[PDB]
């Protein structure tokens, strides 16, 4: 209660909120939009080496459950949002993280190792998507934990400084052990965001017969209020098995209530998609006003107290 | 003048609905009152070669948005289902599924030996569970492609005649090309039900700060509206790869538009778990009474004249 400000990473944040990536993000407008608000820190849109248009549209439609998105990575290029990073972003607001998703390691090395400097110079922190295209006869890196061991070993050598890792969600027991496993290996790998939207689900328009997005014959990822038990799961898994590391929550998080699960199951920050895409960033005044009341009904006075403490039964 | 009516593999159903397994039949009480019912058809709860007296309580809960479940197979054994369907089902009524879930192959094997004269004489349809695990720290079988491909291998010889699969969910277009690259191996595969639960999903409640089932650290499959969207692109990713199969929806069904959107992705038989265990077996008579008016006011006579036919854009 009185207030949410924490620190992480070596910085200091005024509350646990931000946007999911992709979400308010892309745009120069967009940064300064997200910078200007409520939130506790902002993460650009995912980039790639050069500049992406994404697929044709429609390729976003929310309902009253979630939202499905295939985008297909729109973003302006690495170099605008490394400019972005190293000459525009006002640090005394809010910390910044880069999100990178190149088509490739060989792509993602580079776009790495010119972070790398940016991040020393003014503290600008790396989120790593792995997640990826279809390429048929090959799963989304995340998926491939052989694909993700060498894209993190060929990453954390390139670049050489604490960064985090975006990923999917995982619905199996023994996929969480060797996902885990997997990102133990790096000690560099200091938080972990859990998750990116549910893959490749499908909306389907009773009136009119159709699906509702363009690409992939209407198949998107998911998020929103389908996922967030999916959510709290995969946060709850790595917050159990990476206890050396960092969890950020992300999927289906509306209000303060859903904040405080995410907290209860392990996350240190929060970061809100496709809410914030439907309300707009006065959202976070909202979260952070929700957060505190229950904090408040409770007894509770930090974060610390209640992070990671879900209670299980006997 | 509309009708509801089917006639597949070998039996005719008066409408598509049935429970999908585990819901409201795991006794003889639940197979009589399912019997009873307007549904269609009806399947019974996945067995074991020996009873199971599944995990400790609590171990299934429902809320708005839908349910979460870590039963641990609790069933009567084979013998009781094979009796059931051997000397107590009535026929005339409508046609019966047995669902199977052995923790080996070899158990599966040993159950559908014994299944297959019941088969033969009274007509009785398998339903092979693919979410059964194997070898504990694995993933479940149907993950695991090469476990997949030896369970087909094996129950298609030791059975001999046309059965079907229940699968998970699936989030990665290349696991949808694998896994029906698998089920197209297997000629006796006759129907794909898609999906079982959406795995290890974590509930919190935020009142009492505590996970809402005791199983597995309050981990449990989810159903109900979080899966609606995820099930429709499995049955239609299926649908598209497997077309000399017969695809059988079921996730997240609670009214006749949702089944409706299922018919249109693919759908043959339509089953419906949260929402029948939630309202019960009257669900029947409303959800052929919505899907009824749908087709009204779409000029729609049979459900074959909408099967498969979702719209796609451009
Ligand atoms: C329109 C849109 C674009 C997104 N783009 C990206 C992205 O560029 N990078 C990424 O890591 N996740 C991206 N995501 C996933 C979100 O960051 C987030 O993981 C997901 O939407 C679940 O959170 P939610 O339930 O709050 O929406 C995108 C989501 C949406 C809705
Ligand atoms: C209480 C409970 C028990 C279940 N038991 C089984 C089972 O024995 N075999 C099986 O194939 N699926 C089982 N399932 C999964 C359901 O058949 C179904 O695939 C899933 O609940 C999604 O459908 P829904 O959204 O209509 O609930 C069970 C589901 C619940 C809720
Ligand atoms: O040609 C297509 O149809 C197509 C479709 C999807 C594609 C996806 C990618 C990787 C997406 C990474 C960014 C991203 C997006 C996105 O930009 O679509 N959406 C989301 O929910 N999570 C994300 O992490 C990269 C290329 C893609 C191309
Ligand atoms: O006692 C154990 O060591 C043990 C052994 C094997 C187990 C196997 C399962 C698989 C459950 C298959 C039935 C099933 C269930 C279920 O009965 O829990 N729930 C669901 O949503 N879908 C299903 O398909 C679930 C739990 C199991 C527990
Ligand atoms: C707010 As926008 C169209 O740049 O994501
Ligand atoms: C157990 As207390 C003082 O957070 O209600
Ligand atoms: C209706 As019951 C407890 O046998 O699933
Ligand atoms: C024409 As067909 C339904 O047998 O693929």
């Amino acid at each position: 209660s009185m207030c949410l400000k924490l620190n992480l990473l070596d910085h200091v944040f005024a509350n646990p909120f931000m946007n999911a990536a992709g979400v308010l993000c892309s745009t120069e407008e967009d940064l300064r939009c997200m910078t200007a608000s409520s939130s506790g820190a902002l993460v650009s849109k995912s980039c790639t080496s050069a500049p992406r248009d994404g697929n044709p549209e429609p390729r976003y439609m929310a309902f009253p459950l979630g939202s499905i998105n295939s985008m297909g990575l729109p973003n302006l290029g690495f170099d605008f949002y490394l400019k972005y990073a190293s000459d525009l972003h006002d640090y005394s607001k809010k910390p910044l993280f880069l999100s990178i998703s190149g088509l490739s390691v060989e792509e993602n090395v580079a776009m790495v190792r010119r972070l790398a400097p940016v991040a020393q110079e003014k503290g600008v922190l790396l989120e790593l998507n792995l997640s990826c295209p279809n390429v048929p006869g090959k799963p989304q890196v995340a998926y491939d934990f052989e694909a993700m061991r060498t894209y993190l070993q060929q990453v954390s050598l390139a670049y050489g400084l604490p960064f985090g890792v975006k990923m999917p969600p995982y619905f199996d027991i023994a996929h969480f052990d060797t996902a885990a496993a997997v990102l133990n290996e790096f000690p560099l790998v200091k938080f972990v965001t859990c998750v990116n939207s549910v893959g490749n689900g499908l909306v389907i328009d009773a009136e009119s017969e159709s699906v509702v997005i363009k690409p992939k014959q209407g198949f998107g990822g998911l998020g929103g209020k389908y996922i967030l038990p999916t959510a709290l799961a995969n946060v709850n898994a790595f917050y159990r098995r990476c206890p050396d590391k960092l969890v950020f929550g992300c999927g289906g998080v509306y209000s303060g209530e859903d904040a405080f699960l995410h907290i209860l199951a392990g996350a240190s920050m929060v970061q809100v998609g496709t809410a914030l895409q439907e309300e707009g960033p006065g959202i976070f005044t909202r979260l952070e006003d929700e957060l505190l009341e229950i904090m408040a009904r409770k007894g509770y006075r930090t974060l610390e107290e209640f992070r990671g403490r879900v209670k299980t039964i006997e």
